[PDB]
């Protein structure tokens, strides 16, 4: 029984390296990498790829691992798949602090903006939960943090940090990452996944999916929204992705939003990502 050697970056930016036979099936190692985190609520989360034009693919679970990774490396990160839009309700402590590391990373990296303010919050219970009491001892008048907590640092930053974690005196670490996710959860772009895309006249908007529905990112004066009941249909041919949207009330026949994506594989993506969100958010 023939095994290959799988490593997984995990979201505290240490590796994980397992085997599994050659011809298994996305869900074995996501198991095995579960498993290892002691992570039991492991429907929001999942295993992502780097492909041969460089994006991000799910791995799919239902499908064999050497399909979907091809001529690539057995190399996968864990991630948030689905963002709750309300934490307080996931059962496990645990669950809520993968949350709060993925999070971290949507910050850090840009892809979740937030007010300097919010950067200075969600750091300030970051530290909480990692040292917990502020202690004058380690943190001078000069201090800059080890923790990674915006896209560009400032001593403007660090500064804040401290002087809100000065005010967290107590705060137990399954606290200070409820306290983050309560903050985190309200920012405009969370759980949001952003594709590229042209509308129908070939001008450049983003599109994102998110657990409440579908947005188009036009020119800020100008953002659609489509919650989920409203999607009657979604489907991608070639580099097109359609979108179906009801008819109002009285009104005889839906209309169709069309979306040219820069190919046939990007279309697919969105594709599959929108029909996971539709189902997840209509189990919720
Ligand atoms: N007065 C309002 O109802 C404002 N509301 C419009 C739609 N909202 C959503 O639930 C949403 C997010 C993506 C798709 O739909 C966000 C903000």
């Amino acid at each position: 029984p023939k095994s290959m050697q799988c490593k997984v970056i995990l979201l505290d930016g240490s590796e994980y390296t397992c085997d599994v036979e050659k011809r298994s099936r996305g869900q074995v190692l996501f198991d095995k990498v579960c498993e290892h985190l002691n992570l039991l609520e492991k429907d929001y989360f999942g295993l992502t790829y780097r492909d041969a034009e460089n994006q991000k693919n799910w791995l799919d679970p239902a499908k064999e691992i050497k399909k979907q990774v091809r001529s690539g490396a057995w190399h996968f990160s864990f991630n948030v798949k689905f963002y709750p839009p309300d934490p307080a309700q996931l059962s496990e402590d645990i669950t809520r602090y993968y949350l709060c590391l993925q999070l971290r990373d949507d910050i850090v990296s840009g892809r979740l903006p937030c007010s300097f303010v919010t950067l200075a919050l969600l750091g300030s219970y970051t530290v909480q939960s990692e040292l917990g009491d502020y202690d004058p001892d380690e943190c001078g008048s000069d201090y800059i943090s080890e923790f990674r907590f915006a896209p560009n640092h400032t001593k403007e930053l660090e500064d804040k940090v401290i002087e809100l974690h000065k005010s967290h005196r107590g705060m137990t670490p399954a606290e200070a990452e409820m306290h983050f996710l309560e903050n985190a959860k309200k920012l405009s772009m969370y759980g949001v996944d952003l594709h590229h895309a042209k509308d129908s006249e070939g001008v450049e908007i983003m599109l994102g999916v998110c657990a409440s529905g579908l947005l188009i990112y036009r020119d800020r004066l100008r953002i659609n929204r489509f919650a989920w009941p409203k999607v009657l249909k979604i489907s991608y041919k070639r580099n097109n992705f359609y979108i179906k949207i009801r008819p109002g009330e009285f009104e005889q026949f839906e209309s169709t939003i069309g979306f040219k994506l820069p190919n046939h594989r990007a279309a697919k993506r969105l594709w599959k990502v929108c029909v996971e969100h539709h189902t997840f958010f209509r189990l919720l």
